């Protein structure tokens, strides 16, 4: 909200917070669905599981988790590069490079999330729509 220079640390905190947005959104959708099915989950069970909603929620959760982890490694690598320049040169700036790396990490996360979609049955293993070694064994493992 403050129109400042937004240094690299603040931007990294912000983007990790956006990953937090998707985590919280996924969890809140879960609750919302559970509250809708208060005492009547079985009625919505199959419809949700085979429906597009389960795929959407599972992909969103997987993407949010993987993106959080990847943003974390990007932030740690950037901080280490800043420290290395501090003890080596005196100035570090890979703003465009790190933005490109963040976008590539988002691409990898989305690819991982969409991979179960093409195999027709990986995501609907559980109502939570979470990769488990219960149904499709090889790909999920």
């Amino acid at each position: 909200a403050s129109c400042t220079s937004l240094p690299s640390s603040k931007l990294f905190i912000g983007l990790i917070s956006v990953s937090n947005l998707f985590m919280g959104i996924y969890t809140g959708i879960l609750t919302f669905l559970d509250a809708v099915s208060w005492g009547r989950f079985a009625e919505f069970g199959i419809w949700w599981e085979t429906g597009s909603g389960c795929k959407v929620a599972g992909f969103l959760a997987v993407f949010s988790s993987e993106s959080a982890i990847f943003l974390l490694m990007l932030a740690t690598v950037e901080r280490s590069l800043s420290a290395k320049d501090i003890m080596k040169n005196g100035k570090s700036n890979h703003l465009k490079q790190f933005r490109v790396a963040a976008l590539l990490a988002f691409l990898g996360a989305t690819v991982a999330g969409c991979f179960p979609l093409f195999h027709r049955g990986e995501y609907s293993a559980s109502p939570l729509c979470l990769p488990f070694p219960t149904g499709e064994t090889p790909s999920l493992g």
